[PDB]
């Protein structure tokens, strides 16, 4: 029939196979009438129908399970008909209108959020991802091939992450998502983009496979920040980290040492793919938290942070006077936390040429001492910077 019915109805099977093994098992299947027909059929009934699709075609039903030919053969058998309603019911049960496209309450639920708040996944919404990251992960890899983010792309209508993304959260060895990357690119996309983040879970069928009334169910909005402040106290798990320095400074190689790549393999990353944002979880004092660190090129937006990380280059003479500037500029009166970062401690360090020494400088300004860091090392960078910046977003105070 219509091939707008036919790819609405092979997406609604993707979502309902929520084991990801080709066919709709038993349990499945009562869920699928649950929520489109309020109530499943009994045992036998099942397998009457089961029988029926048997008789008519030979790969409708293949382990005891309803497969997509078989799917797409019932709604067709339902199809000769009067009969009608029966598909259009499961149809506007996933969303879709009377032109079988996401409605854009589906896709786009309202969520506000008041300024100086931030949106983060509530402990069931992660639940949700780790799911479906291993319904997607057929090699147990505890990682996403192409193939398999292929697959799991296969229920969108567009390719929603580009090849900036394993430039942006942790990756094994051949480049590839691993499952808490997996994770990290979700808390990315809904502390940023959160309308995106909500428009992903419906496709996903977040809403509908968890039985929610939209996809805003899945967020948790934070409080203000100026409370968390006055409070001197803060319930966040997600921190965000600008870095700013002058160029050539060693900003990049920052950002990609929290995802545990040195500066060799850095090396291989193609400019093409290159990422301004890197994301992955930092402990501090026995706690869990989110460190996202956002790579600031040297050009009200793009100063709002919880920690600020002013980085200079030590092989450079040049390079400290960036960060005074800057600190002077917008950070002296403010209660941002900021931290110096010697970069490229490998390298031979040469005298900077601003009037006060990098060390003098944060003791006046009452900040921590200049952190010295490197991502040249043998193994993987250290963390250390990455956990005490963790730590000023977390109290300020201090
Ligand atoms: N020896 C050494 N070189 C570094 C380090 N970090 C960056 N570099 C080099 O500095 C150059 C620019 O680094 P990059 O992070 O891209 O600078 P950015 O403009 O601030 O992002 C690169 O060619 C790197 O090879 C480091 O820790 N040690
Ligand atoms: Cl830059
Ligand atoms: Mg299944
Ligand atoms: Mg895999």
């Amino acid at each position: 029939m219509k091939p707008a019915c036919i790819k609405a109805l092979t997406r609604i099977f993707k979502i309902s196979d929520q084991d990801n093994d080709g066919t709709l098992n038993d349990a499945e299947l009562n869920f699928f009438q649950r929520i489109c027909f309020n109530t499943p059929l009994a045992p036998q009934a099942l397998e009457d129908v089961k029988n029926v699709v048997r008789k008519h075609i030979s790969d409708g039903v293949a382990d005891s399970g309803l497969t997509l030919k078989g799917f797409l053969f019932l709604h067709t058998l339902f199809i000769q008909r009067g009969r009608h309603e029966t598909t259009w019911t499961v149809l506007r049960r996933f969303g879709y209108d009377d032109d079988l496209d996401l409605t854009p309450e589906y896709l786009f639920p309202l969520l506000k959020i008041p300024p100086d708040c931030t949106t983060e996944l509530n402990h069931h919404a992660y639940l949700f991802l780790q799911s479906t990251f291993d319904k997607h992960d057929l090699d147990r890899d505890c990682a996403l091939s192409p193939d398999e983010l292929k697959d799991l792309f296969k229920v969108f209508p567009y390719i929603p992450w580009g090849p900036d993304v394993n430039n942006t959260v942790c990756t094994n060895e051949r480049g590839w998502i691993t499952y808490q990357g997996f994770l990290s690119q979700w808390t990315l996309t809904t502390y940023l983009d959160v309308q995106r983040c909500l428009e992903y879970l419906g496709y996903l069928g977040y809403s509908i496979l968890t039985e929610q009334e939209s996809q805003a169910s899945a967020v948790t909005v934070t409080r203000d920040k100026k409370i968390d402040l006055q409070k001197k106290q803060t319930q966040r798990n997600v921190f965000r980290c600008n870095v700013i320095g002058v160029k050539n400074c060693g900003k990049s190689g920052v950002l990609q040492a929290l995802l545990g790549r040195n500066l060799m393999r850095q090396k291989k990353i193609r400019e093409d793919h290159k990422s301004y944002y890197a994301i992955n979880t930092v402990y501090v004092y026995g706690q869990e938290k989110y460190l996202l660190l956002h790579d600031i090129s040297e050009s009200e937006a793009e100063i709002i942070c919880d920690v600020v990380c002013l980085v200079y280059d030590v092989s450079n003479p040049k390079s400290f006077e960036y960060c005074a500037r800057i600190f002077k500029q917008h950070f002296m009166d403010s209660r941002i936390p900021c931290l110096i970062v010697a970069a490229k401690s490998d390298l031979h360090e040469v005298k900077q040429e601003y009037s006060i020494s990098p060390t003098d400088f944060c003791r006046k300004h009452k900040m921590p001492p200049p952190q010295a860091f490197t991502c040249n090392t043998a193994d993987a960078p250290s963390k250390d910077i990455f956990v005490k910046l963790t730590t000023m977003a977390m109290y300020p105070h201090v």
